[PDB]
């Protein structure tokens, strides 16, 4: 079992070790978490989600401890994570989900501080390596020390445009992604660096940036280019989508597409991604631990070559399961 | 010398097309009959207050059967059935059908046996005379047509940004998503319902949902015909929607360009119909906006010289309610 | 031996016995019928998908006009009026009577001409030989009881805390808030309804509403007559509501008293109906809680000895549909 | 003749206020000076764009370090820290404080070392020399108080009924509960928060919290200290909140009674600050009203005589934006 830590206890924070609970997966084990706040209160976040519903099994809290099945977790709160006890807690990979040490120099501040590996759960500035799980997670060598989990949306969309792009090809593409509001936005109109992210959360569909298309382009060189996207944030508390239209190489039909996805689903990616031939909305995809998937009624081809795909993600959930299977990968390596 | 018109059916839209008329201070039409299925002072009550555009900017008398905002009473009903309408006594010129529930055209017909001596329907109407998106095709409006269509809000958003678009560069083929706010065919809780989609709780989820929007494109310009498909995905916000668009252009082009060619065009031809915003908005700042289109120039994008994406946004309640009035101005003309 | 039961109106209410009766395990009772007029497979596609329980955690095999949640096929019918329904043939114990359109007892009794042997009203009903609020006035069920109303969401949140808090310190008069979610009978956009409170956007305001709650308390509890009254004002939320409720006590008392006397309730004579909370949760923790409610220590208030105010949440949907089972169980073994 | 005003802390009420002036046309009060923590025209961006209130009625325009909304440029700082914000060379009457975050007597008097004669604060101000709700007590103003409260929005709604009923019939003891709109101080989602009720989501619960409001009328009215407790319950609305009010009067009253006390004090001295409605109104009509509390009558209870309740509604941001104002110019004449 490798050992990890949690740094930043928040929204990706705490579902990374719901979803290791919920699973009784064995290979990996949570040794510590950081965050900046008392003990009790990290403990009550986990206990109580207002997405999630209740916390499955008993917390316990003592002294400076939190248990939740399996012994006790060391907490902390420390403001520089290169101050952390990562070396007298002997902590294979630090998992970096504060969002704000996301650049490979910062995230680097746990190698400091006694962990092998850094794993930061976004985009990262200078990564080592850049990981979507199920996709390129075997391009992982003896050589990565500081990497990236990718963001929630290059998860769903990598799997879709690896998979079609195999089966009929890719030319050109551009994607938008409808996303669950975030931490990172106000619950009112406030001062904020983006001026699109400043506006009320709940309130708006809020047109904003994401690297994710051109970040597909680097998990799949093959892909290098062709594609690229923004976002659309609307008032969902969790639960995403991708909407993508590509020019095929070559032409297609509705069946194929959906064929080649179920394919996959069943094969080689199962559990990372799936998809759906029901009419289903987004809060049915709530607690789905998939990184994509695929609705199979709302694939579209107009004249052979254009096509239009839609695939869901939990954001929360399907990302935060996926740190640690790069988790228990990456300590393989070490 | 003012257009007499008649509402039918006083919901989200056949409300704002009266509250429109009233803040634009048009005077080339008049609201002479409304109807719908509930008390006159419910109708009133509605008018006063909204949810989504606030109070109405000024006093609501009621009357008897009759509701006066300003310039004197109008006549208010409560008849199920369309044909038995006064229409004809209270010299109605154009009916304007509103309920959502007879946009067939043989069912706005109904208006004409009841007295109207033309009808609009605020839908697509199946088998209308003729569908008019202002500003692009109202032109094709002879005396003869007298069933027609207003379109759809999603129609009248997309038609002159394709129109601007292809004559200018090229249109060869595109895709369109509209993300749209709810509606009133929507619960609030899951329920029973025709289409399994829009059974779901609507402030709750991301809906995906049908439409023909793009397609209908092909019936204001018919230089576009079969070259536009979409969908819609439905969002918890109560008004307010938005076009997003992915085509291949017929020749190379650039963001540049294609800004520019709505800039002018926004300016010159279609001011007051199509428009653009150079600044970083959302969804909320077009609330009460009456353009039905009104493009953003930030979120246009183009890869590899000929694949575009532009966004552009409507008030799906007020402007739609706005193009009503500019739609039976021109019809009555005709008569 | 289990109670053999038939639920009318799959809406929400009818969809939600069933899951809490599959959910919990319990073997006392069983839904060996279903009547409907909406489509098969629509119902069951809402049982499979809840936007606000989630997804239903068992397979639904849709058989022709049979459902199975793994018991095997429950028969689906579709019968306009409830006399008209085979419940003699298929050895119907007890009518659910779920549609919120038969309410009255003359109405429900139609299930009793169609062959059923008992029924229960999920709501207020008109003339009841008795309305229960299980675990509390259970016990005065004869076998002479025929058509009963289950009453409230709301009323089987207050009676338990009324019950306890009076036979402790006593009460002399109060006044109930109850902040509820918004539910299946207001709309997304403001429009026509018989209640103009109702008529508005229900996820976009606070809204104003009446309730015979407090009222109902003084039936089931007969000694606490004229003693309690009552409003509702509804919120953007899509489950879970709470009673905020300040009385008058006989006596003095304190904080501790009054929470102490409801642990004492919870942990012996109402368990499982009345639970409470010594944390400081928020409404969505209590999304899917089968008490029928839950009493908020930390909320308590006391001033000069007597003043009192409790809150006290109640899942709305799920309290109420498990007590459906827990009523029926018990009228099942009077026959 | 107009007094000078620093707003410190461009946010909610920060903007609002300056938006509230402009759209008055008074000239009883001059913004002459804004701060926060952001680029000059971030700030004009964030009062162009209202997600609540609409788009900004007036042109923004920006020069420089200045922002200009029809009157002569407005000098923008961006500093941190009040004791260095050159309020006496700018010739600063009142700095009003509105950034939440220097809400005591010695962090709000970090303004007068800066320059400026006088301070107000946005909120409850633990050491003020004064708290004002205006319309109640603001004729005890002196040349004397030099940093002042203006007491919260929910104050400044609950103390004009208090009075005014008081007076009329008396109370002898009362509990408040004030159902809120969420505010800037919580989060979208559930996270880290030194108040474990508030770092929940916020616009997914009710969610029980704190407030002083109740006992802080105990001393805007002395008469009432000690008479009055209370708490708050948020919920998913982004603006606009209200008060329900349960007493016990002081002899016996009638619904009827107390509804005209009502109308009499808001026709009559009361006039501007507190307002009534006799219609069925829900929350988001009240958005943009700038009355201090606005009584709903038909809301009123009255159980045996002497159980009173009652409820009032409040623009938390535009009523009490408009009375910060107003409570500068008393001051200001006191200069
Ligand atoms: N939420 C999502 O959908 C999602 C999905 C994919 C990736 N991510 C990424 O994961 C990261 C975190 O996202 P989130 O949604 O969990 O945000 P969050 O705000 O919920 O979590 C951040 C947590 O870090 C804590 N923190 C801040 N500074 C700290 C410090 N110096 N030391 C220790 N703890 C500190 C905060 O208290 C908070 O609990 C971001 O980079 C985000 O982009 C988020
Ligand atoms: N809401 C929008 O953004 C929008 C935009 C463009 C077009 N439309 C179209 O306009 C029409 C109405 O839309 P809406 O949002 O105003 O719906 P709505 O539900 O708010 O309005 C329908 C109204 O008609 C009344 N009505 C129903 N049956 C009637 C009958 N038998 N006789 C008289 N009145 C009757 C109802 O009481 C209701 O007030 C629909 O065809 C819709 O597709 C709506
Ligand atoms: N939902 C709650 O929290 C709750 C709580 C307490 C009491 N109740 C009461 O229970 C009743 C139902 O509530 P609900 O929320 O389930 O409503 P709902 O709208 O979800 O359910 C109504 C269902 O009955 C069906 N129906 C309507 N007319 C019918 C008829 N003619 N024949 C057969 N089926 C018909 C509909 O298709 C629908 O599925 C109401 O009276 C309500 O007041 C509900
Ligand atoms: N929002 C309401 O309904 C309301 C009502 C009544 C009273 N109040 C009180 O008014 C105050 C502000 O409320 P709000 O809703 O506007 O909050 P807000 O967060 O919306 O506004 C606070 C503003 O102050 C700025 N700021 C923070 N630190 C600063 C500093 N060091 N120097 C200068 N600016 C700084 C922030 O950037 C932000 O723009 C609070 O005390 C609040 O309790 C708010």
């Amino acid at each position: 079992a490798v050992r990890v830590a949690i740094n930043g206890f928040g929204r990706i924070g705490r579902n990374i070790l719901r979803a290791i609970v919920e699973s009784g997966r064995t290979d990996i084990q949570v040794v510590a978490i950081n965050d900046l706040g008392p003990v009790e209160t990290n403990a009550h976040l986990l206990r109580y989600d207002s997405v999630h519903g209740r916390f499955p099994k008993e917390v316990e809290v003592a002294g400076d401890t939190i248990d939740v099945g399996y012994g006790p977790i060391k907490v902390h709160a420390v403001r520089n994570p290169a101050e952390l006890p990562w070396k007298e807690e002997n902590v294979d990979i630090a998992l970096e989900c504060t969002g704000i040490f996301t650049s490979r120099d910062k995230a680097a501040l746990h190698l400091e501080a006694g962990a092998k590996r850094v794993i930061v759960s976004a985009p990262a500035d200078g990564a080592d390596l850049t990981v979507v799980y199920g996709v390129n997670n075997d391009k992982l060598t003896k050589d990565h020390l500081v990497i990236s989990n990718a963001s929630c949306t290059t998860n769903c969309l990598a799997p879709v445009a690896q998979v079609l792009n195999d089966t009929i090809g890719i030319e050109k593409g551009f994607m938008t992604t409808i996303h669950s509001y975030t931490g990172d936005q106000p619950t009112l109109d406030t001062m904020h660096k983006d001026l699109y992210r400043a506006r009320a959360a709940a309130l708006s569909m809020i047109p904003t940036s994401t690297g994710a298309a051109k970040a597909v382009g680097l998990v799949l060189p093959e892909l290098k280019g062709k594609l690229d996207g923004v976002a659309i944030r609307v008032p969902t508390p969790n639960v995403s989508v991708v909407d993508l239209t590509f020019i095929a190489k070559r032409e297609t039909t509705v069946e194929e597409v959906n064929n080649a996805i179920r394919e996959a689903a069943n094969g080689r990616l199962k559990g990372i991604l799936g998809y759906t031939d029901e009419k289903l909305v987004s809060h049915d995809f709530n607690h789905d631990s998939h990184s994509s998937v695929f609705h199979t009624d709302q694939t579209k081809v107009m004249d052979g070559t254009m096509v239009r795909i839609l695939s869901w993600y939990d954001n929360e959930w399907g990302f935060s399961s996926r740190m640690s299977d790069t988790a228990v990968a990456l300590g393989k390596l070490i």
